[PDB]
């Protein structure tokens, strides 16, 4: 969704740890090839962008959703996510957990 | 931009640790202002998105850019974000120093 709209109601930024680019593009390769098919669907799921830190050391995901709740019930609750999380980790070169920061969208700037 | 526009060749996470909601109100506000309407037209400027963290400790900036360059030099070089970065550290609340990451997008989940 674009980064403004009006539905984001609940953003979680989560930070991977990893052993440099190698690892960053392999996560990537990992978290977009196929294995989360079944968020897309989900509601209240807007997106989730996977990015590669430009010093080679993280790889961050911006997922956007429409509230708490519908993060609360159609994400953490569904065992998939579970699935998905034991997925994430099982990559040579993780090196640590994931670490979440949960935020609201407060105010925007656009060009003109 | 929407989160997988390819335009967006560079992101910013800045994030700024703050003693409490009032402050993370202050602080958007501040960032969000009027005099500020000039980043609007940097060339190769996308968005700046300010989210406050629901546990009330920090204000998050996810800012898209065109490049690199984009930030570091047309915003970076333009003696406005040196008075923007002081007014943002002389603010009261604040409990440190804003940390930023760098960070590319390579991949991206949506909803069809």
């Amino acid at each position: 969704a674009e980064v403004n709209d009006p539905r984001v109601g609940f953003v979680a930024v989560v930070t991977f740890p990893v052993d440099g680019p190698a690892t960053q593009h392999k996560l990537v390769e990992l978290a977009t090839g196929g294995v989360q098919e079944w968020i897309r669907e989900v509601p209240g799921f807007l997106s989730a962008t996977y990015h590669a830190s430009t010093d080679g050391t993280a790889v961050v995901n911006y997922a956007q959703w429409e509230s708490e709740q519908a993060y609360r019930v159609n994400f953490g609750a569904d065992p998939r996510s579970a699935e998905l999380r034991e997925a994430l980790s099982s990559l040579p070169g993780l090196m640590g957990p994931p670490k979440a920061v949960f935020m609201t969208p407060r105010g925007a700037i656009l060009p003109s």
